[PDB]
């Protein structure tokens, strides 16, 4: 257990090569399940889930539990939403350490067509239009922006949410909920990407839906690449239509299977 769930055990010797997940902004692992639906017979497939810390810190803990259990390699490394960026950053971590990694696989994990900047304006700009939604969702103050501004974004988030007790009363799971979605996105947007020298496949929708946009609105655009395309040379783009929500699921999940079924395959036999 831990933070890895085992969907599907691979054999106590050999077997395939196992497909390592990695959780999506505000969910679990369980969320892989139709994919692994769709890859070949016998597809070993590990989740890792929710750990603490800056991107870069979250991988530092991923890597040597992945060492642990796969070695030398090879390594398959997949995630939709803010998993593609942790899968992306693990590589990055077990190339750098000598392992064998030969898939990366994105699912629509975009950036935001227009860079996110990490500045006091940015924070001013953010918290004002988080307001502004607050007032008229809940029909209801001066911003405390010096403070605010100090803060990281776990900070800030503890720091409204305590502020919002004193009247006001919401139940733990609500907010606990909405407090880990929340950071899992902002780990997204605030993801500083190094270059990666080998193969990542991304399967790229058309678009992020709308409750994804009106939070920030610079994800209302694409570049054709998905922002990628700068830190990695060895890039494919696997086009599957239909929104970043539905990109997990069926029927567009078969798409994203088929493709990285034939993947597998060419690892399994490259092996033999
Ligand atoms: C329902 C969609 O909500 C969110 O995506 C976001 C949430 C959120 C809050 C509560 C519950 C669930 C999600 O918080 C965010 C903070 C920054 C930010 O850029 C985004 C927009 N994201 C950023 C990463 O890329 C996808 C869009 C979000």
């Amino acid at each position: 257990d831990g933070f890895v769930r085992t969907l599907r055990a691979r054999p106590e010797a050999g077997g395939k090569v196992p497909v390592f997940v990695f959780h999506p902004a505000g969910g679990s692992t369980v969320v892989y399940e139709p994919l692994l639906g769709r890859l070949p017979a016998d597809t070993p497939m590990y989740g890792f889930e929710r750990v603490e810390g800056s991107i870069e810190e979250r991988a530092q803990q991923y890597v040597p539990k992945l060492i642990e259990m796969q070695g030398d390699g090879p390594y398959v490394l997949v995630g939709w939403s803010l998993g593609g960026v942790l899968a992306y950053a693990c590589a990055i971590g077990l190339r750098r350490l000598g392992k064998d990694v030969r898939f990366v696989g994105l699912i629509d994990a975009v950036r935001a067509g227009e860079e996110i900047p990490q500045t006091k304006e940015e924070i001013r700009k953010r918290w004002d239009r988080y307001a502004a939604f607050a007032e008229k969702t809940f029909n209801v103050p001066a911003i405390p922006y010096e403070q605010l501004e100090e803060l990281d974004d776990e900070g800030q988030v503890r720091f409204v949410l305590d502020a919002v007790s004193q009247s006001v009363q919401i139940p733990a799971g609500i907010i606990e909920h909405q407090r880990t979605s929340y950071l899992d996105n902002r780990a997204i947007d605030t993801a500083q990407i190094q270059p990666y020298d080998g193969h990542v496949t991304l399967y790229m929708a058309d678009r992020y839906h709308d409750d994804a946009i009106m939070f920030e609105p610079r994800y209302a655009v694409r570049q054709p690449d998905g922002g990628w395309g700068e830190y990695v040379s060895d890039l494919e783009v696997v086009p599957i239509g239909g929104e970043h929500i539905q990109a997990i699921d069926e029927p567009i999940i078969a798409k994203v299977g088929e493709h990285m079924s034939r993947a597998l395959g060419q690892i399994e036999a490259d092996r033999t």
